[PDB]
């Protein structure tokens, strides 16, 4: 029972997260997930202030109210060469990957790694937080309060 989340830099506190190394979050999930990491779902404001500050992905995330990826460089396999917050329009699915917003974070780019999942509570699952620099922080609990995620 062993669920990887892999995290990035935050920018302006904003981040991102993805559940076991493919797009696998709902949207019910994914303010679950963020309320373990004491982070809320990004407004698009925080989202648009986080890439001024530097970031980007090449994933979709959930963010309040709409799934998107920041981007800074062009690139023609991430959001289709768009520059932005990319807002996706048409999907038939519903899981992604999903920003988080930490209020409590550094204002600017903060690439420490993250070494805590310091709001999960009491369960039986191995969650294993893994940074890009392949650092890990392990916890048994849960983050999941709703049973159709599980
Ligand atoms: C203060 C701070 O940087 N908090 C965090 C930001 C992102 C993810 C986290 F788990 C935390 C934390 O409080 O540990």
């Amino acid at each position: 029972n062993q669920i990887d989340l892999n995290v990035t830099c935050r920018y302006a506190g904003v981040f991102h997260v993805e559940k076991n190394g493919r797009y696998s979050i709902s949207r019910t999930e994914a303010a679950d997930l963020c309320q373990a990491f004491n982070s809320t779902l990004p407004t698009m404001d925080q989202m648009k202030l986080a890439l001024s500050k530097g970031f980007e992905t090449c994933r979709y995330g959930f963010i309040e109210g709409n799934v998107v990826i920041p981007r800074i460089h062009p690139n023609a396999i991430c959001a289709a060469n768009h520059t932005g917050v990319y807002i996706l329009v048409t999907s038939n699915t519903s899981h992604y990957d999903t920003y988080c917003f930490n209020a409590s974070a550094p204002p600017e780019e903060d690439c420490t790694s993250v070494t805590d999942l310091p709001n999960s509570f009491d369960g039986p699952v191995t969650i294993t937080i893994v940074n890009r620099d392949g650092t890990r922080y392990s916890k048994k609990g849960e983050y999941r309060t709703h049973q159709e995620d599980i």
